[PDB]
């Protein structure tokens, strides 16, 4: 049963409960364990472990939240026990598709079969749950004026995740983006993610401008609210909770759900549940695996309890592409033109037919070496100029194998000797069998 969590849908720039027709406001907290790793994943998936999630849900209920943000799940594990238990308390999940070792690399961005496969894996693991509120296609990928060229890759990922869901049998869970709050980039980022032919479904900002006993006017919240007025998709704080002043009073919550902000914003999620030596938690897990409540907890609880946002109904609400920011060197360098959808079968053909292959700092050395001997244009991807090589969507190993093979063919010995000395290099006997 998921009767306490009917699926949430989007209409215009608001979220609505698909049964009641009432506007849905997010009252959230981030929920993610870390470690500080071959046989285990780098990330920990608390939603795959009933002993963890079932400990914490009663405390989450006490806080009064209706949403969690989860940054990483292991798609190979089951999640129904934890998802059902969250549903029984009226709780929804916002979920990042990426994970620390499979994300769009903001300093060398690609949108490729390896990252797309991760995204699909997550979608297929999690889309059966009606309380899955939405997916994030990226978190703070572009984060300042020196890496704006990563943003076309994120937009391609939004497009392709949405299309994969569209063509699947799943409920059409919306796909959005979570951004940081860098002054030089924020307006251009927000416009970029709703410009042209591909749009985010919703937009989360990780918002830390309000610290201590601040006010609507002095925090920056009034000016942010003014700038997002009329933005065409739902907008919310995907993180909040500046810890400059402790214990956090969380008085920003009174502003966020007040009349002035509730007409623009769809709520927000505090960062975060667990205390991890970063002074950001509201509970600390002791050496006996019990929950010890920290001084922030009561303050967040009290603020969420008093929050009573006045929205509008789906029926009363119901009664031209936006231009992409222009390019200026050192300010904004995200091309409107996006990379193509990664093509697993084209790329899988390299695995089959190439004479010389490599099994997955060697990449830098090897690309530098091979790309002085053959033309690597076919694997380059440039988000500034909107020029994406024919094989730029393949995995890094496939890309290196392609270049190695070109060098092998260029030499022309035909003696099965691949021209790079490394234990990971091998001649592919399938290349001999008569893509
Ligand atoms: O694409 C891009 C990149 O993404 C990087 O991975 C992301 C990774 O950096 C991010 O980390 C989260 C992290 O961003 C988030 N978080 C929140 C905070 C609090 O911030 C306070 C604060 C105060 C003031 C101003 C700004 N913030 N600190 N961390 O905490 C989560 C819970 O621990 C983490 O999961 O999780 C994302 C979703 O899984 C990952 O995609 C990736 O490692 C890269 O190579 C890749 O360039």
């Amino acid at each position: 049963s998921f009767e306490k969590t009917p699926a949430i849908k989007i209409v215009g720039n608001k979220f609505f409960d698909s049964e009641s027709g009432e506007q849905f406001f997010i009252k959230g907290i981030a929920y993610q364990l870390q470690r500080s790793g071959a046989f285990e994943t780098s990330y920990i998936d608390a939603l795959a472990d009933p002993k963890i999630c079932l400990r914490d849900i009663p405390f989450l209920k006490m806080l009064g939240v209706n949403t969690l943000r989860v940054y990483a799940i292991d798609p190979t594990k089951s999640h129904d026990i934890c998802m059902e238990a969250l549903s029984a308390e009226g709780m929804y999940v916002l979920l990042d598709l990426s994970e620390p070792d499979i994300s769009i690399n903001r300093e060398n961005p690609s949108w490729d079969v390896h990252i797309f496969e991760r995204y699909k894996s997550v979608i297929d693991a999690m889309s059966s749950f009606p309380n899955l509120l939405g997916y994030f296609a990226g978190n703070e990928v572009t984060n300042d004026h020196t890496n704006t060229f990563a943003s076309p890759f994120v937009k391609a990922a939004i497009r392709d995740a949405k299309e994969y869901i569209s063509h699947s049998n799943h409920r059409k869970i919306p796909v959005g983006y979570s951004t940081n709050d860098d002054a030089m980039t924020r307006d251009n980022l927000a416009r970029y993610f709703v410009c042209g032919d591909v749009k985010a479904d919703f937009y989360g900002i990780n918002m830390y401008e309000w610290c201590g006993y601040s006010t609507y006017g002095t925090s920056g919240y009034r000016e942010r609210t003014k700038e997002f007025e009329g933005y065409p998709i739902p907008v919310f704080f995907s993180e909040f909770g500046c810890n400059l002043v402790r214990p956090r009073p969380f008085t920003e919550v009174s502003a966020l759900y007040g009349n002035k902000m509730s007409s623009v914003w769809s709520g927000g999620l505090a960062y975060m549940y667990f205390e991890e030596e970063n002074e950001y938690g509201v509970v600390k897990i002791n050496d006996n695996d019990g929950v010890d409540i920290l001084p922030d907890f009561k303050n967040l609880k009290k603020e969420f309890a008093k929050a009573d946002p006045k929205g509008i109904t789906e029926e009363e609400y119901l009664t031209e592409s936006v231009e992409c920011p222009h390019i200026a060197v050192g300010v904004w360098e995200a091309n409107e033109k996006l990379p193509e959808t990664p093509d697993r079968s084209k790329c899988a053909c390299l695995d089959e037919i190439l004479p010389c292959e490599i099994v997955p700092g060697k990449y830098e050395e090897y690309f530098s070496y091979l790309c002085s001997k053959v033309d690597c244009s076919d694997i380059l991807a440039n988000g500034k100029t909107g020029e994406y090589g024919e094989f730029s969507d393949c995995s890094v190993e496939q890309k290196l194998s392609l270049q190695l093979s070109k060098l092998y063919c260029k030499i022309g010995a035909n003696d099965r000797h691949c021209p790079l000395n490394d234990k990971n290099v091998y001649f592919n006997l399938e290349s001999l069998q008569p893509c």
